[PDB]
């Protein structure tokens, strides 16, 4: 199922379609990825992030869909959410300047998981990573 998501995302990469239609199709793929359960969901969500950070996808689309993507992550189990947050930060790192808003949201959610688990140092380091100044 993750391969179908990767396939669908690869097909949209160089689409000429309108913003609302294109974003709507990416959102449909996101909803498909979110409806999976297990390693398939994890793999599909990673493929989604990998597609979003691709330079051939316009920032307007990637920013919108990564924000949408982020709103779905608190609904996932802690270990899954934590891994996806770290993966997303790592894949955003080469273009960190372009996704600052998403980085801040991710770091706040991630630090909250570490805090809930009493992993104080990791929670603090995650928040210290937010470039406030």
């Amino acid at each position: 199922m993750a391969a179908a998501v990767r396939q669908d995302l690869a097909q949209l990469m160089n689409s000429s379609g309108s913003h609302k239609d294109l974003a709507g199709k990416y959102r449909q793929i996101l909803e498909k990825a979110i409806q999976l359960s297990g390693a398939e969901q994890l793999e599909a969500l990673k493929a989604f992030v990998e597609a979003m950070v691709n330079e051939n996808v316009s920032l307007v689309i990637s920013r919108q869909l990564l924000t949408d993507f982020c709103t779905h992550l608190p609904n996932l189990p802690d270990s899954t959410a934590k891994e996806i947050y770290h993966f997303t930060l790592e894949k955003i790192q080469p273009r960190v300047i372009s996704f600052e808003e998403q980085v801040a949201s991710i770091r706040q959610h991630l630090a909250s998981i570490y805090e809930k688990e009493e992993d104080w140092r990791n929670a603090a380091q995650v928040l210290v990573g937010i470039p406030l100044e």
